[PDB]
């Protein structure tokens, strides 16, 4: 409900200092009050699709009772860069649940590609997002090609608003069965890669689950989170960045600052 104007000028100054574009959408699930800045624009997902990927696996698990316990074996050629958990279990395999936890909590790339294969590829994950009423999300490619973050390329993008809307449906709404919903929340709460992003803007006595993304080019990186402040309804928010030049660097500090401004706009402690 507006609230944006409490912080439209501060956001424009932050992105002028960063040297690129910042996109924010934050929802107070209590009042329905929102904060929006470039909330409709497309930004590259980078690794952030891995949280939605885990949610799609959990949705499939509601239909296929054995799915999460299924052992998956893989070869050395599956171990693309940034596979910190799957590289330790090459010789043993891992379960679908373990791959899902690795994809969410360590951004594990081999795990992400193996679970994409289970869902029928990038189109399969896109299909799941359409099934919960997200018409904006698109995944087009696999790891690592989906990280190209080419300016104006809609492949492998979504909008901050669509990301927040979908995250709310999956973590707090009715898109997942209750046990699956709590598993998704617990995976996000256990994320290890987000300490310098939205988490850096959240007090220690508030619960938070998040999923990061970092493309490594074009100043492109992001984070989305559900935050449970004490004594009020949860907040859902998405913070995405990009920049014009290929060797522009992302900034975790800019993502934490954007998160702070969003929470300040919502009037949150
Ligand atoms: C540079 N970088 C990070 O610095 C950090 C993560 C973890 P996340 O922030 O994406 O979750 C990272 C993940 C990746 F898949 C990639 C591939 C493009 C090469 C790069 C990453």
């Amino acid at each position: 409900h507006m609230l944006t104007n409490l912080v439209a000028e501060p956001f424009a100054k932050l992105e002028q200092d960063f040297g690129g574009s910042i996109g924010v959408y934050a929802m107070d699930t209590g009042s329905g009050a929102t904060v929006s800045y470039r909330a409709e624009e497309r930004f590259p997902l980078c690794s952030s699709f891995k949280g939605f990927l885990a949610a799609a696996v959990l949705a499939r698990s509601q239909q296929q009772a054995g799915l999460l316990d299924t052992p998956i074996r893989y070869g050395k050629n599956a171990l693309v860069p940034w596979s910190p958990i799957s590289e330790k279990y090459l010789t043993t395999g891992m379960t679908v649940a373990e791959l899902s936890a690795a994809a969410v909590q360590y951004s594990d790339n081999a795990a992400a590609n193996l679970l994409l294969k289970e869902l029928g590829g990038p189109a399969g994950l896109t299909a799941f997002m359409r099934s919960i009423g997200d018409t904006t999300f698109r995944l087009d490619r696999w790891e690592l090609e989906l990280n190209s973050a080419i300016p104006g390329d809609a492949r492998d993008t979504s909008s901050p608003r669509a990301v927040t809307e979908s995250l709310q449906k999956l973590t707090l709404g009715s898109a997942l069965a209750a046990p699956q919903r709590q598993q998704f929340v617990d995976w996000l709460k256990g994320n290890t890669t987000g300490n310098h992003r939205i988490r850096a803007a959240v007090p220690a006595d508030w619960a938070v689950g998040d999923k990061t993304g970092t493309c490594g080019v074009y100043g492109t990186a992001n984070d989305y989170a559900v935050v449970w402040p004490t004594g009020r309804a949860p907040i859902v928010l998405a913070v995405y960045t990009r920049a014009p030049n290929k060797d522009d660097k992302h900034s975790e500090a800019v993502i934490a600052a954007a998160a702070r401004l969003a929470l300040e706009g919502l009037g949150v402690n």
